[PDB]
């Protein structure tokens, strides 16, 4: 089998169908499609059958071959740029929510905290790979990256788990028969924050850090 | 169509079907008034096909009915059957959970905090068994279970709160899941967690669903 990381970027809308199966394509992009099957013991025929005809159109851009210069402007305006204005948003519809569905018992409580701490820990985040990783790469010094590359690495894993957290607090982002137009829409926005975050990490862990580390 | 029966009802009437509704994480104890569509409706699940799986093991018919024994025979077999089981095999998890906790704490699905939860589990389900065993049991043998919509109801709280903590120990450990590298210590300890999760719910099911209700109409 393939890796999940090369599967997910050369298969469109792959992404999602691995984000269901709780398949970690992007901080563990290292893992085959074989091993997933591991954690749950579950078919692999269905995955190869929907790939292969998910497949029967091109990607609409192939990240994998692209200048890594590109795809680091890419990754700032297309998912730092844009995870800097949900965040907000979504802290502050949780405080709502937390609110207003105190008194029910299917509220997600711990919401605005968790959402709270991936925001200060992925901006932190964010402002280092911007101010000191991607320039490093843009002057053609990636093969000397692998300090760095490992401390974002390490990072990105604290944020995967914080995401777990986020979607157990939600019932995996389930809105329950009780929620409003509020509730309903903040989860909207908490899954396109987690498909977001992790074809994000999914991009740098797969392809703009090994190649840079390659020498390209 | 089943779909349209209680949950309850049927596990106490199709052998293994509490076994189905387990692996469904349906809960026919507490909420086994429930009716098996909506439960199958609020979790996304296509119930034809728990339809088809409940009429084959449904091919055969219960191994014993309690929905008409005596109340009394009810009261003694949830003593010897339940009471006395839960009573035996809790300890020996809390410890068993004590050595994994300790021994595997270096490992990420270590599953942490599972001592604790089993211990309020345990201290709860004694206090509940006694107060049971000392005052409910005894009213509905003497023939005043009529008059017991008070106590009853408080066994029923206890047994939400319970269910809670059984939700809280399966969560702690994958739906109780061994990792992989779980060793034997790990493996047997989840299967007595099963079990015990097993006959607690058959357990609060048989009360909830047949005891407690017979008992208030005069049974
Ligand atoms: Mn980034
Ligand atoms: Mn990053
Ligand atoms: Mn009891
Ligand atoms: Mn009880
Ligand atoms: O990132
Ligand atoms: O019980």
């Amino acid at each position: 089998d393939q890796p999940l990381g090369e599967l997910a970027l050369s298969i469109p809308r792959a992404s999602a169908l691995f984000r269901k199966y709780d398949m970690d394509y992007a901080a563990g992009g290292k893992q085959t499609l074989a091993r997933a099957a591991a954690r749950k013991e579950l078919d692999v025929e269905v995955i190869e059958a929907e790939l292969a005809k998910l497949a029967e159109q091109p990607i609409e851009k192939d990240w994998r071959s692209a200048p890594l210069a590109e795809i680091i402007d890419h990754i700032i305006v297309r998912y730092h740029d844009r995870h800097r204005e949900q965040l907000p948003e979504l802290i502050l519809q949780a405080t709502k929510v937390e609110r207003v569905h105190a008194d029910k018992p299917s509220v997600p409580k711990g919401l605005t905290k968790y959402l709270t701490m991936l925001h200060e820990e992925l901006s932190s985040h964010m402002m280092k790979e911007e101010q000191i990783l991607f320039p490093m790469i843009k002057q053609g010094m990636g093969s000397q990256a692998m300090g760095p590359i490992s401390v974002m690495e390490s990072e990105h894993d604290e944020a995967g788990e914080l995401l777990e957290v986020i979607k157990h607090t939600t019932n995996n982002v389930t809105p329950p028969p009780e929620a409003c137009t509020t509730w309903k829409a903040m989860y909207n926005g908490i899954n396109e924050l987690i498909d977001d975050l992790m074809d994000h990490i999914s991009l740098e862990n797969n392809v703009l850090f090994p190649r840079a580390l390659a020498g390209e």
